[PDB]
C-alpha cells in the first residue's frame, strides 16, 4: 500500500507530478498499481493546475473510477502540512522498487542472451544512481 499511497497523493494533489522523475524506463514492470500510477500521472502532467475534482471527471465510467475516487479521500489529514514530504517519502519505496526489478530484469537478459551497450549504460546507472 506504498503504491496506493502514493496513487492518493497525487490525486489530492496533481501539482505533485512536478517531483515525479520521468517514468517511461520503468513504466512497462508488472508491479501491482504502477499502470493505475502511471495513467493518472500521465493527466496530472497535461494539465498541471488541475484539481483533485476536475481530474476525477476523466475517468468517468472507466475501469477505475471507483477506486479513484474513493482513493482522492484516503487518508487525508486535517492539517495538510506534510503532505509532500509524505509523498517524496512514499514515492522514492516505490521508485526503490522499480530500480530494483529493472536491475533485476537487465541481469536477467544479461546472463540470457547478452545485452546491447545501451541496456548496459542503463543497467549501470540504475546501479550507480538508482532514481532519482
Amino acid at each position: 500500500t506504498p503504491m496506493r499511497d502514493v496513487i492518493a497523493l497525487l490525486i489530492q494533489n496533481p501539482s505533485y507530478a512536478e517531483l515525479v522523475p520521468d517514468l517511461a524506463s520503468v513504466r512497462h514492470l508488472m508491479i501491482p498499481g504502477l499502470d493505475t500510477f502511471s495513467e493518472v500521472l500521465e493527466k496530472c502532467r497535461q494539465y498541471p493546475h488541475i484539481t483533485t475534482g476536475q481530474l476525477l471527471e476523466h475517468w468517468r465510467d472507466s475501469k477505475n473510477e471507483t477506486l479513484l475516487s474513493r482513493l482522492a479521500s484516503w487518508e487525508i489529514p486535517l492539517v495538510e502540512d506534510n503532505q509532500e514530504e509524505l509523498f517524496l517519502d512514499s514515492l522514492d519505496k516505490i521508485l526503490a522498487q522499480c530500480v530494483e526489478k529493472q536491475i533485476e530484469n537487465l541481469q536477467a537478459k544479461e546472463r540470457s542472451v547478452g545485452l546491447s551497450t545501451e541496456e548496459k549504460r542503463e543497467l549501470q546507472d540504475l546501479i550507480l544512481k538508482g532514481l532519482k
